[PDB]
């Protein structure tokens, strides 16, 4: 009885009231940020008297209600209050945004922002936590506890050194940059169990469990997968208290049961909370026992398979895929989970025919190509990420992406085909021993960040197709896609392929963005030009944004000349 106080005890009032914030900034984000505060402290003070006494005013109540009907004191969408629980809060989850109409968050000058740290500290914090949820709703909730944690630390030694700005700057583009991935790949959790089901993320964690615990049995896995599941499945349906509450009953069992588990949890344990389940999601993978039996032995070579397999499928399947994962820590997830299905087929279709042993006997030979392709692709652009750089890696691909789906939103194409130009820099530097899950588990992240940025405005066929079909096969299915013929180019428009003297304001970063957008624009006005006729214009930009930079009359400069570039760069 009265959740709210158990999740208030088990927390403790700070952590309560940031993943409240969480919750409230995730769901209605458009909603500014002295709204959502009112709302938390409302809650908060609610809660101090369900704590006192469980019994009373409305403390019996779910969390979902409590939290929904106080959302909606605010809420005018509107039609998502009509509702009851769980009703509300699934049209609460549907409506959640992954591209919210709001600024770019312009960040202050140091002096600046270290006073307002420094003039109200908790003040600072919130504001951070509100900015960063209501920008991404599917952030993994402890994390961001564990990132506003070190987001404060950048602030207090930072404020206090001799040059502020040398100390905070790197601190917060390192945060801003692993704020980022932590968010695609928790969004990468959330569509597995909201669009594929349950069954699909106990399938990937088993194997990514089985790769980093190689040591511990089977039934211990098994365990770490249900409670692991049950924290994300809480996480990702807006259960943000009992997520955070039951990933920390979760750190405790992993730290208390090393033994069972892993010998490189050692030091993770050691750590503070926040910091010791970072830690345990960020640790390397085990020693394996390296004693173990070919695999092929009770799957294969034994009989008594299809009775094995047809007594429980599921645990089954999980032993095979445990079992195949722990030995493989150089395959990706994504293939031990091609595997996993590829060998369930097998028994499906072999554990009716005439003869079982006959038909599934080789099975393991349909492994080889599956196997192979991810190497060759994984080992062909990293020896184009190498003869080229990051930025034109990224140009490269743009134009391989911007012709394979060329209906996707400009900004879409440019945002996703530069975190798919990273993997090169991520990944390449690794050893073929790690290559592998290092690169396409990075590439199924940017892949699913692609989908959700085009399932709000859907366009093109191709990007619903490959992402509503399946999971694991995502990567193949965009691999296989070549250009798209039947898109009409689109018409020559003289504002697109226009800067202005602005551009020497922005940072690099900011003016490869600008470069790289225009790159898009013209692919898709020029869908037949080859590579050595975008290299031919995309040069003339880049010396045009640089002479029109340097020259006196910096307006003229991009007037006139910049339509002495356009003119040029046609016919091809």
């Amino acid at each position: 009885k009265s959740e709210v106080a158990h999740r208030f005890k088990d927390l403790g009032e700070e952590n309560f009231k940031a993943l409240v914030l969480i919750a409230f900034a995730q769901y209605l984000q458009q909603c500014p940020f002295e709204d959502h505060v009112k709302l938390v402290n409302e809650v908060t003070e609610f809660a101090k008297t369900c704590v006192a006494d469980e019994s009373a005013e409305n403390c019996d109540k779910s969390l979902h209600t409590l939290f929904g009907d106080k959302l909606c004191t605010v809420a005018t969408m509107a039609d998502c209050c009509a509702k009851q629980e769980p009703e509300r809060n699934e049209c609460f989850l549907q409506h959640k945004d992954d591209n919210p109409n709001l600024p770019r968050l312009v960040r202050p000058e140091v002096d600046v922002m270290c006073t307002a740290f420094h003039d109200n500290e908790e003040t600072f914090l919130k504001k951070y936590l509100y900015e960063i949820a209501r920008r991404h709703p599917y952030f993994y909730a402890p994390e961001l506890l564990f990132f506003a944690k070190r987001y404060k630390a950048a602030f207090t030694e930072c404020c206090q050194a001799a040059d502020k700005a040398a100390c905070l700057l790197p601190k917060l583009d390192e945060l801003r940059d692993e704020g980022k991935a932590s968010s695609a790949k928790q969004r990468l959790k959330c569509a597995s169990l909201q669009k594929f089901g349950e069954r699909a993320f106990k399938a990937w964690a088993v194997a990514r469990l089985s790769q980093r615990f190689p040591k511990a049995e089977f039934a211990e896995v098994s365990k770490l997968v249900t409670d692991l599941t049950k924290v994300h499945t809480e996480c990702c349906h807006g259960d943000l208290l009992e997520c955070a509450d039951d990933r920390a009953d979760l750190a405790k069992y992993i730290c208390e049961n090393q033994d069972s588990i892993s010998s490189k949890l050692k030091e993770c344990c050691e750590k503070p909370l926040l910091e010791k389940s970072h830690c345990i999601a960020e640790v390397e993978n085990d020693e394996m026992p390296a004693d173990l039996p070919s695999l092929a032995a009770d799957f294969v070579e034994s009989k008594d398979v299809c009775k094995n397999y047809a007594e429980a499928k599921d645990v089954f399947l999980g032993m095979f895929l445990y079992e195949y994962a722990r030995r493989h820590p150089d395959y990706s997830v994504v293939l031990l989970l091609r595997l996993a299905k590829t060998y369930e087929t097998t028994l499906e279709k072999c554990c009716a025919a005439a003869d079982p042993h006959e038909c599934y006997a080789k099975v393991f030979d349909e492994f080889k190509p599956l196997v192979e392709e991810p190497q060759n692709l994984i080992k062909q652009n990293c020896e184009l990420f190498e003869q080229l750089g990051e930025y034109k890696f990224q140009n490269a691909l743009l134009v391989r992406y911007t012709k394979k789906v060329p209906q996707v939103s400009t900004p879409t194409l440019v945002e996703v085909s530069r975190n798919l130009g990273k993997v090169g820099s991520k990944c390449c530097k690794h050893p073929e021993a790690k290559r592998m899950p290092c690169a396409e588990d990075y590439l199924s992240v940017v892949l699913n960040q692609l989908c959700v940025l085009h399932e709000k405005t859907p366009v093109s066929d191709r990007v619903t197709k490959c992402c509503t079909e399946s999971l694991v096969n995502r990567r193949p299915c965009f691999s296989a896609l070549e250009v798209d013929e039947t898109y009409v180019p689109k018409e020559f428009n003289a504002e697109t392929f226009t800067f202005h003297a602005d551009i020497c304001t922005l940072s690099e970063k900011e003016r490869q963005i600008k470069k790289q957008t225009a790159l898009v624009e013209l692919v898709k006005h020029k869908p037949k030009a080859t590579k050595e006729q975008l290299k031919a214009v995309m040069d003339d930009f880049a010396a045009f944004v640089e002479k029109c930079c340097k020259a006196d009359d910096k307006e003229t400069c991009f007037a006139e000349e910049g339509k002495k570039l356009v003119a040029a760069s046609q016919a091809a």
